[PDB]
DNA sequence: AATGGGGACTTTCCA
DNA sequence: TTTGGAAAGTCCCCA
């Protein structure tokens, strides 16, 4: 029931199978203790990592443990610089949680057989431990830097009448934990309409350099003081936008009743905060 | 008998003045314990700070004391996260040091008579601890995280006939210990041309920041699909060029018969990465 | 080697 | 609050 984490599994045994039915998304901000938890491990689908055991048959319910493992060219062995960490109950978290030491944290959820012997792990995120902390203390030789990739290692222990204990391990796929790269200044160099009716609807190509699949296009007004009066994001065309082109359907402009064109801008923002400078667009009427 | 470093000496007393003769640069990368060894503090000259006590006619050599020091706030008292390091006495070093401690590094040199009480300081580094190690000590000390700020603070013991020691101390200018940007991304805020003949020639002042001596101007031209058909740099008039303003001659565009407005970017660029945000300019025929 | 200069990596803070 | 999104600190490399 507390089987080394270091010791070894296979994830099936017999008619038993340990499967990971629902994986995690290849990436995962882990958190630092002197900031605030960053929430637990997500699936690509929008939703939670699922695990499942099978072959059970028993109408006991088993105690399913999560841990973070490493996931470099060494056979997995419990992670020294990433500890799991109980995303503490909140709205979305409803897997009961419970947390246990071996020098390594783990936590433990239950596998009820009325769940059909599987879970939702949305309990667990991952903590990274400053290395510095952790760099030769209670015999080490591992080291920190460049190791920022994890796994998800999960385990369930099967007992048999025969005195037998059935131990199974399945490991996620590898999560890569460190911050990614920041985003580059979009630049706008070329574009291929300068305006068009007041319905806009029409595509527009930016032809530039830094552009991404999370590249915005915003398109707004200025008065002639300078406050903003208008803001509309136009619809990119990421089946087609590449790195220096960039496919934008022009908005609908605020009002399709003027009389006499009206000058705009329109800017391409990277994440939140990396926008091009302001460029300009005219709306004619009808 | 010995004097300790938080307390409050002062660099005169009647006949006796410890002088800073030269002060140091206001910028020196110190270098990390896991680094080797950055250099000695030095003079914006190239030459090496010199401290020079006054008013001793005695002719027993005293022992200049060295060490690091806060440099903004209250009373001046060591450094924590900063400590002096010797320097090697190699052939070039040409002052003897001889280090101690006190929780926090002493360098000790002669001041020789022989020399009228004034030496040259071309034996002291500074080593940067890591702000974990220091925060950590049980001790409520400060806090590392932009605390890069230093002074080089020197004390003498003279020793009197009454057997009373009168002991001076002198603190240099601050000196910025963090690594230096070496370069920051140019910026375009403004500019006074949009037009000019395909002959190009004219001027253009770009009013804008992070504008260096270095500084580049390039024009391009490329397809809607980014394919490069044009490529000039400017030339900037080095001379009256600003930290915020540059004087670029617009080149001669690439054909010189068009009979049609042709739009075009250039861009500023500090170093053979940081470019600017790509501009408009247009060329004008006849 | 010592040298710095530059830059990738890690940890902490902030809009 | 959230948490992306830097900003400051530490470690590595040698066009």
């Amino acid at each position: 029931s507390s089987v080394p984490l270091e010791w070894p599994l296979s994830s099936q045994s017999g008619s038993y199978e340990l499967r990971i039915e629902v994986q995690p998304k290849p990436h995962h901000r882990a958190h630092y203790e002197t900031e605030g938890s960053r929430g637990a491990v997500k699936a690509p689908t929008g939703g939670h990592p699922v695990v499942q055991l099978h072959g059970y048959m028993e109408n006991k319910p088993l105690g399913l443990q999560i841990f973070i493992g490493t996931a470099d060219e060494r056979i997995l062995k419990p992670h020294a610089f990433y500890q799991v960490h109980r995303i503490t109950g909140k709205t979305v978290t409803t897997t009961s949680y419970e947390k246990i030491v071996g020098n390594t944290k783990v936590l433990e959820i239950p596998l009820e057989p009325k769940n059909n012997m599987r879970a939702t792990i949305d309990c667990a995120g991952i903590l990274k431990l400053r290395n510095a902390d952790i760099e030769l203390r209670k015999g080490e030789t591992d080291i920190g830097r460049k190791n920022t990739r994890v796994r998800l290692v999960f385990r369930v222990h099967i007992p048999e009448s025969s005195g037998r204990i059935v131990s199974l391990q399945t490991a996620s796929n590898p999560i890569e934990c460190s911050q990614r790269s920041a985003h580059e200044l979009p630049m706008v160099e070329r574009q291929d309409t300068d305006s068009c009716l007041v319905y806009g609807g029409q595509q527009m190509i930016l032809t530039g350099q830094n552009f991404t699949s999370e590249s915005k296009v915003v398109f707004t007004e200025k008065t002639t003081d300078g406050q903003q009066i208008w803001e509309m994001e136009a619809t990119v065309d990421k089946d087609k936008s590449q790195p220096n082109m960039l496919f934008v359907e022009i908005p609908e402009y605020r009002n399709k009743h003027i009389r006499t064109p009206v000058k705009v801008n329109f800017y391409v923002i990277n994440g939140k905060r990396k926008r091009s400078q302001p460029q300009h667009f005219t709306y004619h009427p009808v």
